C-alpha cells in the first residue's frame, strides 16, 4: 500500500509542498508513487505496512535549493528526512522513522570541492561516495588514503554523521571531521570553526575555531542539514602489512580481549581491532548450504569442518601494521608475543594464505582504504536476506567480551539465526557487535527478528551496555535506555530541537528526538 | 572603585541572592569586599576601573550546591561567572567580562573520582589541579602520564574547557575529554555520552554515547556549569627522548615550517611541536638587564650575544620522541634529516646541554607531563610584569609563518615591547602565538598594550587569521571576526543560549555570547 500522510498534514498541504519542491529542483527531481520504492528500507522489519514509509523524495542540486526546500517544508509543516546518499542499509536505508516524511536526498550534490595532499584533507558535498573520492585521488596520483566502511557506495559525509567507522588508523570517521556548512531548520546557512571567518584558509585545518564547539550537534541529529563537510585524510604510509590471527576455541575470546586491551590503549595496534566469529568470516566466501543441509543454525561438527576448509578459527582477529619496516616489525613483535602462548593460535600474513579467495586478502583491501561491494555476499549465508546489527559499548575486558558472546549467541540461535558476531575496539571501547541476517520477505522471520532485537537491547541495557548507532525502528527504544536522571539528556536535546527547529520539520524521531509538536 | 552592580539588578536582589548563597554553601564561602581581590584580573589591561569587576564570589563544595546557586541566580537575575580553579592568567584570571557578575568558584570541588590505569583515564571535579592529579598518580605508582599546560596549578577541567594545550601526544586537552556532568542554566543536571546510561562502566571509554554529540557545546561556553569530566591519560611509554633543534636566522622559520608540515601531518612528530623565539626561551633563565640596559626592545647585536651565551637560536624547536628505541630512532632519522642541511642548525638532546638551569631540561619535564611553575620566569624579563597572548591560527606554511612573524614582531617592537613568539603546531594547524609582557601597574603601558592588541587582531583578520582563545577584554572583538554570512554562527550560538539560559544568568559575554536580555 501507499504511504499515509504525516499526521497534522492535509492532502492539500502535501500536494502544494510537493509542487513547490518541484519548482525548486525541477519536476524530474521529485519522486512520488512508484518512484518512491528505492527510498524504502530494503531490509524490511515491520509487518505493519503503515510504518517507516517515505511519502516522497526531493533531490536538490545545490545548497541554495536545500535552503528553499527547507523554507517550503516550514511553510507547509511537511517533515523532511535528510540523507547524503541514503545508503544506510542495516539502519533503514533512506527510510524515515515517521511515515509521511519526505526524503531530502542530497546525492546529486557531489562536488569534490578540495582534496589537499600537503595538508591531508578533503572538503566534500554529501553526494560524494567513497568510490568517487577514491577514484579522484588515484586519477590525480595524490599520496593519500581514504578510510572506508566495509562497503564503498555510501557517503563520506553521511556515514561520518551517523558515527560510522572504517578499518585504517582514521577509522573513527566523525573524529576526522573538520569544518562543516549547515542549513539550519529555518533555511539560513552557517559554517563552523574557521569557516566562520571570511577569507580563512584554515576551515579544514583546525576543528574548534572559537567559542562553543558545535559540529558534534549535527551528527546523529535532526538539528540541521549538512551541505559541506571537511575530513582529514591519512598520508600514504611508508609501509603496510595486513595480518590475521585465528583462535580455535570460542572461549579464547576472554583471554584474547585481555591481551588486546593494553595494545589498543597504548596504540600498538594502529587501526580498529576486529575479532570476527567463524560464520561471519565464513559467509564472505561460502554459504551454509555448502556445509549443512539443516534448516537451522550450524552444529559444532560443521563449525570444525568449516574451520579446516577455510583456515579460520572460531575467532578471527584482523589488523594491520602501517609505517616504515622497523616500526612495523617492533609493533608486530609486541602483538604476536601477546597471543603466542594461546593453545591453537595461528598467525598469517597474506603470503601465508593458501586460498586465492580468502578472508585476509579481502580485509587487507579495506584496511588500506579500498572501496568495494563484495561484503554484501555475506547476506547469502542462509539463502539470501537483509541484515541489522546491535553494537553496544562495553569495557575492553575478557569478562565483558565472553558474557556478551554467551548472552547473544544463545539468543540469536534460539530464534534460528546463525551467530555472526564481532568484538571491535576503537581506542578504549569494546563493542560486541551482533549481526543478524534474515529473510526480509518472510513476515514470520521479520516477527522473530523484531522480538529478538528487543530482547538483546533490554538484556544489554540491564548490564549497562548501551548502543551508539541503530536502525530507524529502534531509535526511540535506544534513546530510552539513556535514562539517567529521568531522561535529563533527551530533555536537553528536545530543548535544543525546539529552539533550532520550532516547526519540527527535520527528521522527526531521529535519535529519538521529536520536537514539541509531535511529543 | 568598588565593583558596581550588574545593569538591571537591584541592590536588594543582590543582597537576597548573596544571603541565599550563604545558606547554600555556608557564610565562610561567600566572599565580598576585601576577599574579592584574588578574583580580579591579576594582569590588568583596562585603565577604566569600572570594568571586569566581580561583585562577589561563592565557593561550593558539591554539585547539589552548584544546582542550588544556579536556581537562586535565576530567581534574582544575578549573573554567575563559572571557573574550575580560576587560574586563567593572560586571559583574565577568574574575572568576568561583565562587572557585577558573581564568580562561581569550584576550587573546593577537588575530588579525584577515579584514576583507571588499565584503561588510561581519570574522572575529576573542576578543582583538581595538575599538581594534585600528578601527585595522586605518583603516590599510587600508576603507570600513567598527564599532559600539563606548562603551569601546574591550573585545572584539568577548566583548561580543557577553554581549549587549552600541553606538550605530549595528549596535548589537545579537549580532544582527550570523554564524558562530563553539567549543571544546565535552569539548575538541572545532565551526563553526556555513556554517562547517560544507568549502570554504565563506559563513561570515560567512549565519547559519543548516542544521538547528538554535545560535550563540545560546553567548551568556551556559557551554556552550562561542568561539575565532572573524564579525560584520557597516556600509558607510560617504553621510552622517552626530548630534543631541541636551534636555528640561528630569523628568516629560517619559513623553511623550518615547510619541513614541519609533512612530519606533523603524518604524525612523525608525536607531540606538540613548539618553535620558540629567542627572547621567550632566554627569559626562562635570564633577564634583559643581563645583556642590555636600554628601556626599549633588544637590538640585533644583543640577540647574538644571547644566542652564544645560552646555546639558543633565533628559533628553538623543542619536541620529543616516545616509545621503544627502534621507533624513536626511526622517527629521529626522519626529523634530523629534515633539518640537517639548514646552515647554522644545531641539534641537542639533554646530555648535550651545558647549562644546569636550561631550556631543554625544563621543556623535557613539560613534554613528559610534569607540572611546574617555571614558565612564569619569562615575566621577569623586564623587571616584572603580567602578560597577554595573541594566538591566531594559520596553515603550516613557511609563507604563513614568516608573514605572521614579520607582521607581529614589527608591531610589538614598535609599541616598545620585546617580541616573544611560540609557533606551536597541533596536527594540521599553525598557532603562531605572540606573548606580550608588560607592566600591569602602569596606566601608560596598559593603554599602549590595548592599542597594540586591537591592531594585531584587525591585521590578522584582514589576512584570514582568527584567534581561538582570548582574554575577557577581547572576547566580543574576537567573536566579531567570525562574521561569515552576517554573523550567522553567533546568531545560532545566541539561539542556543536563549533556549538553555532564557534569564541569561551564566557568564554573560563569554566568547561574545550575551543572551536576549543583554544584547
Ligand atoms: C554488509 C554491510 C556492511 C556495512 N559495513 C559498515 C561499516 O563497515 N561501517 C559503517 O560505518 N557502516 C557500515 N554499514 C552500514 C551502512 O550501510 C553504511 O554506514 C553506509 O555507508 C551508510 O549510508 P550512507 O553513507 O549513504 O549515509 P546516509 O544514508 O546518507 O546517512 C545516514 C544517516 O545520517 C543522517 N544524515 C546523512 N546525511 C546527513 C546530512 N547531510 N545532514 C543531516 N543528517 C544527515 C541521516 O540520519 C541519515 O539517515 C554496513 C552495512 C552493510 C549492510
Ligand atoms: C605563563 C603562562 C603560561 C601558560 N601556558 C599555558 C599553556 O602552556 N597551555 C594552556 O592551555 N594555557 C596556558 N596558559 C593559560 C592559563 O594560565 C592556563 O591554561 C590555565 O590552566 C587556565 O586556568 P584554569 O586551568 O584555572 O581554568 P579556569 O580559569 O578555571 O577556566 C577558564 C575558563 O573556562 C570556563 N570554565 C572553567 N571551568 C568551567 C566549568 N566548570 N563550567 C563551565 N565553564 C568553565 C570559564 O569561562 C573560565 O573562565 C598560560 C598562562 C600563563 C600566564
Amino acid at each position: 500500500m501507499a504511504a499515509p500522510l504525516p499526521e497534522g498534514v492535509s492532502a492539500e498541504a502535501m500536494s502544494s509542498a510537493l509542487d513547490r519542491f518541484a519548482r525548486i529542483v525541477g519536476a524530474d527531481w521529485v519522486f512520488t508513487e512508484d518512484k518512491i520504492t528505492p527510498y524504502e528500507d530494503p531490509y524490511t522489519i515491520s509487518n505493519d505496512e503503515t510504518e517507516h514509509r517515505p511519502y516522497a523524495a526531493v533531490a536538490p542540486a545545490s545548497t541554495e535549493e536545500v535552503q528553499e526546500i527547507v523554507r517550503v517544508a516550514n511553510e507547509f509543516g511537511v517533515p523532511l528526512w535528510p540523507v547524503s546518499r541514503g545508503k544506510n542499509f542495516a539502519y533503514g536505508g533512506a527510510a524515515p522513522v515517521m511515515s509521511g516524511t519526505v526524503v531530502l536526498d542530497m546525492n546529486r550534490m557531489n562536488r569534490i570541492l578540495e582534496v589537499n595532499e600537503e595538508f591531508g584533507y578533503a572538503l566534500v558535498e554529501p553526494g560524494v561516495s567513497y568510490f568517487e573520492l577514491y577514484d579522484y585521488i588515484q586519477e590525480k596520483g595524490l599520496k593519500l588514503w581514504i578510510d572506508v566502511p566495509d562497503i564503498g557506495w555510501g557517503s563520506v559525509v553521511g556515514n561520518a554523521l551517523d558515527h560510522g567507522i572504517g578499518y585504517t588508523p582514521y577509522g573513527d570517521h566523525f573524529a576526522m571531521q573538520c569544518g562543516m556548512e549547515v542549513v539550519l531548520p529555518n533555511g539560513e546557512v552557517v559554517r563552523t570553526g574557521m569557516g566562520a571567518m571570511p577569507g580563512n584558509n584554515t576551515w579544514q585545518l583546525f576543528k574548534y575555531g572559537y567559542g562553543p564547539y558545535v559540529d558534534g550537534i549535527f551528527s546523529q541529529s535532526n538539528f540541521g542539514v549538512v551541505t559541506k563537510m571537511g575530513i582529514w585524510l591519512m598520508p600514504e604510509p611508508a609501509g603496510y602489512r595486513p595480518y590475521l590471527i585465528t583462535f580455535e576455541n570460542e572461549d579464547d575470546i576472554e583471554t584474547v580481549t585481555e591481551r588486546l586491551r593494553p595494545l589498543k590503549v597504548a596504540g600498538v595496534i594502529q587501526n580498529g581491532a576486529t575479532v570476527r566469529s567463524l560464520v561471519l568470516d565464513a559467509a564472505i566466501t561460502r554459504t551454509k548450504s555448502q556445509y549443512y543441509d539443516g534448516d537451522g543454525p550450524i552444529p559444532p561438527s560443521v563449525a570444525k569442518t568449516m574451520m579446516a576448509d577455510l583456515d579460520l578459527g572460531m575467532w578471527n582477529f584482523c589488523g594491520a601494521l602501517y609505517g616504515p619496516p622497523p616500526v612495523m616489525d617492533t609493533l608486530w613483535t609486541a602483538i604476536r608475543d601477546s597471543f603466542a602462548d594461546i593453545p591453537g593460535v595461528k598467525f598469517y600474513f597474506p603470503e601465508d594464505r593458501r586460498h586465492k579467495v580468502d578472508l585476509l586478502l579481502h580485509r587487507a583491501e579495506t584496511m588500506k582504504g579500498v572501496p568495494k561491494l563484495t561484503e554484501f555476499n555475506f547476506l547469502n549465508w542462509d539463502g539470501g536476506g537483509g541484515h541489522v546489527g546491535f553494537s553496544p559499548v562495553s569495557p575492553i575486558t575478557g569478562k565483558d567480551a565472553i558474557k556478551q558472546y554467551n548472552m547473544v549467541s544463545s539468543r540469536v540461535r534460539e530464534y534460528g539465526f546463525d551467530y555472526m558476531g564481532l568484538l571491535a575496539i576503537g581506542w578504549r571501547d569494546l563493542h560486541h557487535v551482533t549481526v543478524i541476517v534474515y529473510d526480509k520477505t518472510d513476515p514470520d522471520e521479520r516477527k522473530k527478528l523484531d522480538e529478538l532485537f528487543n530482547i538483546l537491547v533490554d538484556e544489554a541495557a540491564a548490564e549497562g551496555y548501551g548502543e551508539y548507532r541503530t536502525h530507524i525502528r529502534y531509535m526511540d527504544r535506544i534513546a530510552k535506555t539513556y535514562s539517567w536522571n529521568d531522561n535529563a539528556l533527551w530533555k536537553m536535546h528536545e530543548t535544543i530541537k525546539d529552539a533550532l527547529d520550532p516547526n519540527g520539520i527535520l527528521a522527526p524521531g531521529k535519535s529519538g528526538i521529536w520536537g514539541k509538536n509531535r511529543r
